[PDB]
């Protein structure tokens, strides 16, 4: 339908830069900078009138057109130049491309009777300014108008007309014809041939091009008669720019950010056309594009005011949602003259067709006070904040367009460069300064430090200042022109030392937001402390300025200036000063989180303290349980409300869980006072679990003690009551070096995993070497295939010694044991054959409990661990099992996953309410279930189970964590009601005996924990199910992890697709949600 802005920041014209932040990289780019008192090739000759850039990207260099006169607009003489750059930082002097053209003597308007031309020189006005052929030839295109006094209209539609010249890849150029004649003048009264009379015909086809192009003739409306039938639509709407939508329709832009749209290639124009809802915009233009990542920006004054130049982004086209900076600075205006007003303006880009640039980011041509013709490159993506704190060798860098990460302003008389190890700021105007700002990560306790030097101590200022998102510098520093390096603690300053010319100081800056204080040290000793002279929420920015700021202009400030300041062409003797080596650091709770914020979160912890009662409290009180998972959770989002919710619920469920105890830390399954609990009730059933969740946490001191709690808590021998329930613990504590990467924590577990895994093979194997366990004794009860007091050999018991072999083997190669390594995997080896010749039942097609005799002809959710343990082989026999998840009479109910196939006629057979394992769903299973789906999707080639599969059985395993209304995990519930089976009893409440967020970390969004360095993720989310998430603040292998999923590239800003980022630094990427392998980032 039409252009808008729904984004809900404004710009304050109060400053300059209107309150507005950054985007990250912006580098503004002087071009040329007026001077009339010292005229020079460089400056077009003195002339303080320079307006109305247009710019276009051909044979691997940018050009760059702009119009000028001598001091005045509309005040002839009046002229075109030209400029080219290979690299958009360094440009050829400006080159008259169309010179002074003479209106003819004789020449009237009807507006001014009684006055005549008489030695009169036109005034040139372009709208656009540059075409690429077909042939790839480059036009560039002026026009002359007439302007018979100071106050008399050029572009009236009684101008004289409009020319072209080739530009040529040798940099000469063609000869000019006019291309357009205003009524009234021809080929017999003007003074350059109507370009068809060139002899070249591939230029006579270009220009022909151009007259049959409507977005061409759609931006000579201003210039070209009055109602003249080549326009399209014939009102004077201003400075047209239009872009191509994702749909293949066009959009339009004029000022004011009236807007359209055209479905024909722009012959015909939606009406009514109205100014853009929501924009902030006047008379200053708006330029519009498509960017090179498929999105879309906007450049624009967003104020009545001609500053500051700001961009908003859109993932579509049409609908615009942020509004940043990209030049906030005003140069005071040194040349008074006719309609010259205050600020950056007159933004144009390039236009569709006449090129791309090859760094691929956007490039932006605008003047400042119609005076300084600048241009500004914008990273692409556009970034909004930093993923990451500085940390910044400039002698990495060669060129300054090489500093990606910094914002950079400079004047050419300021400028801004590199010299080895050092970021130069240079400084001889007296009206303006250089400055390069460091976007960081919000922050609110912060480190900066850097090595600093200064070429003068008597002469110059540097200011340091330290800013928030609405640009409030909380602090300055100040390298003054009498010798001192000072900093500002309100209307005083604290003179913190003398500083000498050509010496290096390293200069450490220490700043908290909540003591709302700094400390400075140079050379580490301690030189100053004060308090912010403005209290900031978060520091997101070190500016680095050699001038003070100027408050003029203001709103108030006069439209017009007739003067030209005192020695307006003079300069300042040169200061310089160099930085290096450029850090920062924060120690704020959540500063490993790249992306996503706790305070963003937290709602979570309060809604969940407040809903209901804290029946128990052990060691985490709800009342401390949001700071400790700020501390320790990674964090995550995705636009579906139950799964984010759920992700934070279990964090917080578990956290009940940990309980002090004279030993250290334990992790109990059920809150209340069980009466079979070992001491400090803790009970052994669910240990793996307890693991393979805790691993994720980042403070490890829980799950340290949690660990040494159960092997070492008993006069420093294991709990007794280990061997009442089954355990795959030594797959456990691998499964959290894969994540930790803590080996000596491992190591020195190696020995009472050993003595375990021993225990079980002395007490619990039949004479066949199959492992048997009592139903009970798996925490399973009343399951179909049984066994209360029977030896059944159940794929429980057996899978889970295959992992604790296999797991034991491992550790003996990360020993250094090879021994260990062989009597292990031996045991595996040996437990894989028998589970996979013994326990596959062939007439069910299935891994199944055997009973004394035979099959227990039985399919349970047990006979799916196997696959938790990546125990079977890759044959297809084996798949056919998988094909029962998604089977109404397997295991497929309407909660989600059954402990047995709803088909048995043994299936909930033995009463309710008391713990029954023969088909209602576990939790304990259906993690166990997840698990095991996990690996065979990852590690097997399947066909049989899709990602909506994997999803579908998430998502119900979400929706059957709640009761009353509320987030909820209880003991066991009814596959067809989702009914809690405990009903409201108190003992339910919050049980730990399952998994959930290792299987959104590891399934879901698909982080896939290895022994080596390599990250792997393979998310099992569906195309089209989200169009975004992201799981951050990871704690793997001492690197803290992002993975994100952004399809339109708007809710991150940080490009579109799959991206995985270690400490902030991205490390991969995919164009869609698909295995991603990073080798070696870690
Ligand atoms: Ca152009
Ligand atoms: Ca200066
Ligand atoms: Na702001």
């Amino acid at each position: 339908d039409r252009i808008h802005y729904t984004g809900k920041e404004l710009s304050n014209p109060t400053y300059h830069d209107g309150q507005l932040s950054p985007v990250v990289g912006v580098h503004n780019i002087q071009l040329v900078r007026a001077n009339r008192e010292h005229p020079e090739a460089s400056n077009g000759n003195g002339w303080t009138y320079n307006h109305q850039p247009m710019l276009a990207y051909w044979n691997g260099q940018f050009y760059y057109q702009y119009l000028a006169d001598p001091s005045d607009e509309h005040v002839p003489p009046s002229q075109t130049f030209l400029m080219t750059s290979k690299d958009g930082y360094q440009w050829t002097n400006p080159e008259i491309v169309f010179p002074p053209y003479k209106v003819p003597d004789g020449y009237t308007k009807e507006s001014r009777p009684g006055m005549q031309a008489k030695d009169l020189i036109a005034i040139m006005h372009q709208r656009v300014g540059f075409y690429v052929s077909k042939s790839g030839r480059l036009i560039t295109m002026g026009n002359y108008g007439v302007a018979l006094d100071k106050k008399d209209d050029p572009n009236d539609g009684n101008g004289i007309g409009r020319v072209v010249r080739e530009i040529k890849k040798d940099g000469s150029f063609g000869p000019i014809y006019f291309i357009y004649y205003n009524h009234g003048f021809n080929e017999k009264n003007t003074d350059y041939p109507y370009f068809k009379k060139s002899k070249d015909r591939e230029f006579v086809k270009a220009c022909q091009e151009i007259l049959d192009n409507p977005l061409y003739m759609m931006q000579w409306v201003e210039e070209a008669d009055r109602e003249d039938p080549i326009i399209p639509l014939k009102k004077g709407y201003k400075a047209f720019n239009c872009y191509t939508l994702p749909d293949g329709r066009i959009a339009s832009l004029w000022k004011h950010a009236l807007t359209s749209i055209s479905e024909d290639g722009g012959h015909t124009w939606a009406e009514p056309v109205l100014r853009a809802k929501g924009f902030v915009n006047s008379n200053a233009k708006i330029w519009g594009q498509r960017l090179s990542d498929g999105t879309y920006a906007t450049v624009y004054n967003p104020s009545e005011f001609r500053w500051p130049l700001a961009i908003s982004l859109s993932k579509d086209g049409l609908e615009y949602t942020t509004l940043n900076l990209v030049h906030g600075e005003i140069t005071p205006m040194r040349y008074g003259g006719n309609y010259k007003s205050y600020g950056p303006q007159y933004p144009r880009g390039i236009q569709e067709g006449n090129g791309v640039p090859a760094d691929g980011d956007l490039w932006v041509s605008y003047s400042v006070n119609k005076e300084d013709m600048w241009i500004s490159r914008i990273p692409v993506p556009v970034q909004i904040n930093a993923s990451a704190h500085a940390d910044d060798d400039f002698s990495k860098s060669g060129s300054i367009a090489e500093l990606t990460n910094w914002n950079i302003y400079s004047p050419v008389w300021a400028p801004v460069s590199l010299e080895g190890e050092w970021l130069k700021l240079q400084d001889k105007d007296p009206f303006d300064y250089a400055k390069v700002e460091r976007k960081i990560p919000a922050s609110k306790e912060l480190k900066v430090s850097f090595d600093l030097s200064a070429g003068q101590n008597d002469k110059g200022i540097l200011q340091i200042d330290f800013l928030d998102e609405n640009s409030i510098a909380c602090s300055r520093l100040e390298l003054t022109p009498d010798g001192i390096f000072r900093m500002k603690g309100g209307s005083r300053f604290a003179n913190m030392m003398n500083y000498e010319a050509g010496k290096t100081y390293h200069v450490e800056a220490v700043l908290s937001t909540a003591d709302r204080n700094i400390q400075v040290y140079v050379d580490g000793k301690r030189v100053g402390l004060r308090m912010f002279y403005a209290p900031v929420a978060t520091i997101e920015r070190i500016v680095f300025r050699t001038g003070e700021m100027r408050t003029f202009p203001t709103v108030d400030t006069p439209a017009d200036q007739t003067y030209d300041l005192p020695d307006a062409g003079g300069q300042e003797p040169l200061a310089e000063y160099r930085i290096a080596n450029v850090k920062t650091s924060s120690t704020d709770k959540d500063a490993s989180s790249a992306f996503l914020k706790y305070a963003d979160f937290s709602h979570y912890a309060e809604s969940f303290n407040g809903m209901e009662d804290e029946n128990i409290v052990q060691a985490i009180p709800n009342a401390k349980a949001s700071e400790w998972m700020e501390e320790n959770i990674p964090l995550f989002e995705c636009p579906q409300r139950n799964f984010e919710e759920m992700y934070y619920y279990r964090w917080w469920s578990l956290r009940k869980h940990i309980k002090e105890t004279p030993v250290g830390y334990g992790m109990t399954e059920f809150l209340v006072q069980r009466s079979y609990s070992d001491k400090y009730n803790l009970i052994a059933c669910a240990i793996g679990h307890h693991i393979y969740e805790s691993r994720w946490l980042r403070d490890p001191k829980y799950l340290d003690q949690i660990i040494h709690t159960w092997y070492r808590g008993n006069d420093g021998g294991p709990m007794k009551k280990m061997d009442k329930f089954s355990s795959w613990n030594a797959d456990a504590v691998l499964a959290r070096y894969m994540v930790d990467g803590d080996k000596d924590f491992m190591l020195d577990m190696t020995k009472d995993l050993e003595t375990e895994y021993q225990r079980w093979e002395r007490t619990n194997r039949l004479k066949n070497g199959l492992y048997w366990q009592g139903d009970v004794q798996d925490g399973m009860e009343e399951s179909i295939s049984g066994g209360r007091n029977k030896k059944y050999a159940r794929p429980t018991i057996n899978s889970y010694m295959y992992g604790n072999a296999k797991a034991l083997s491992i550790m003996g190669i990360l020993s250094g044991d090879e021994g260990m390594a062989m009597r292990y995997g031996m045991r595996a080896d040996t437990l894989k054959s028998l589970v996979e010749n013994d326990l596959w039942n062939t007439r069910h097609q299935f891994f199944e409990t055997m009973r004394t005799d035979s099959s227990a002809n039985v399919r349970e959710a047990i006979g799916y661990i196997p696959w938790y343990f990546n125990l079977p082989d890759t044959t297809k026999k084996y798949e056919v099992a998988w094909k029962e998840i998604m089977d109404e009479k397997g295991f497929s109910a309407p909660y989600g996953l059954t402990t047995a196939e709803r088909r048995h006629p043994e299936f909930r057979t033995r009463g309710v309410g008391k713990c029954e394992w023969d088909g209602a769903i576990w939790p304990f299973a259906s993690a166990q279930t997840l698990t095991a789906m996990a690996n065979f999707m990852n590690n097997y080639p399947q066909t049989v189970l899709s990602d909506s599969v994997y999803f579908r059985q998430m998502e119900l395993y979400v929706e059957s964590q709640y009761h009353r209304g509320r987030p909820y995990i209880g003991e066991y519930l009814d596959e067809v009601t989702g009914y809690w089976l405990k009903g409201d009893q108190e003992r339910s409440r919050y049980y730990n005996h399952s998994t959930f967020n290792d299987l959104m970390i590891t399934g879901l969004i698909g982080l896939r924990p290895r022994l080596d360095d390599t990250i792997e993720i393979n998310p099992l989310i569906p195309a089209d199910k989200w169009d975004w998430f992201c799981l951050d603040n990871v704690l793997y292998h001492g690197h803290n992890l992002t993975i994100l999923w952004d399809k339109n590239g708007d809710r991150y800003h940080c490009g579109k697709g799959l991206r995985i980022f270690v400490n902030g630094k991205e490390a991969g990427h995919a164009d869609t949600l698909t295995r991603l392998v990073c080798e070696n980032a870690l």
